């Protein structure tokens, strides 16, 4: 089984882990408190500290909020070359001078940041997307990473919508707030 990483242990991380297992992946979780977080996950999930989880995969969902990204800054060297999937949303349209994915890319300039899955609810990861809204919008400045995340979306039974460069991340982040 291919191993996919998730940083965080909240509702989104738990729901993502469900879907990843159901679709045939092995999951490693990086948590600040893995002994505590371990009960929030099945025994088949490897719950560990961030620095250990990162050695077990090259593709990591960053299932934390933007305001906590700098808590990972000391991992910069270990994260070099890894795909970081920015799943985040904000509470306001155009909240910051940069999109959350561009902010994450500025913190980890030698990682490969891909925006994706922010439009998917936790409940949708558990039950599946509605048949008329299976779409997940994906973008990145790195074409190869973008295509890997597009393929992961397909394996998770979503319809990936390729919006090209990371410049698209801002309006992808605005979309849940628009109607
Ligand atoms: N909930 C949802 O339905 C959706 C959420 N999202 C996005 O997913 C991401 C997570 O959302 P959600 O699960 O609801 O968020 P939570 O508020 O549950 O936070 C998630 C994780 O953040 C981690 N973390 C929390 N604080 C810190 C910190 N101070 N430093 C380092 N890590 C920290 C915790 O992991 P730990 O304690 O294990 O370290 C925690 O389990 C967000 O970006 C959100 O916008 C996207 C679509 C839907």
């Amino acid at each position: 089984k291919v191993t996919v990483g998730v940083i965080g242990s909240g509702d989104f991380a738990k729901s993502l882990t469900i879907r990843l297992i159901r679709c045939g992946y092995h999951v490693v979780i990086g948590s600040r408190n893995p002994k505590s977080a371990s009960e929030s996950f099945p025994h088949v999930v490897d719950v560990t500290h961030h620095e250990d989880a990162l050695t077990k995969t090259n593709i990591i969902f960053v299932a934390i909020h933007r305001e906590h990204y700098t808590s990972l800054s000391d991992l910069r060297h270990l994260l070099v070359g890894k795909i970081l999937i920015d799943v985040s949303n904000n509470m306001r349209i155009n909240q910051y001078p940069e999109s959350n994915a561009e902010y994450l890319a500025s913190l980890f300039p030698d990682s490969l940041i891909v925006k994706g899955f922010n439009v998917v609810s936790a409940w949708a990861l558990q039950l599946g997307p509605k048949d008329a809204s299976r779409q997940v919008y994906i973008c990145s400045n790195n074409i190869q990473a973008r295509q890997q995340v597009i393929e992961l979306a397909r394996q998770l039974n979503f319809i990936p919508i390729d919006l090209g460069s990371l410049s698209s991340a801002r309006e992808i982040e605005n979309l849940p707030l628009r109607l």
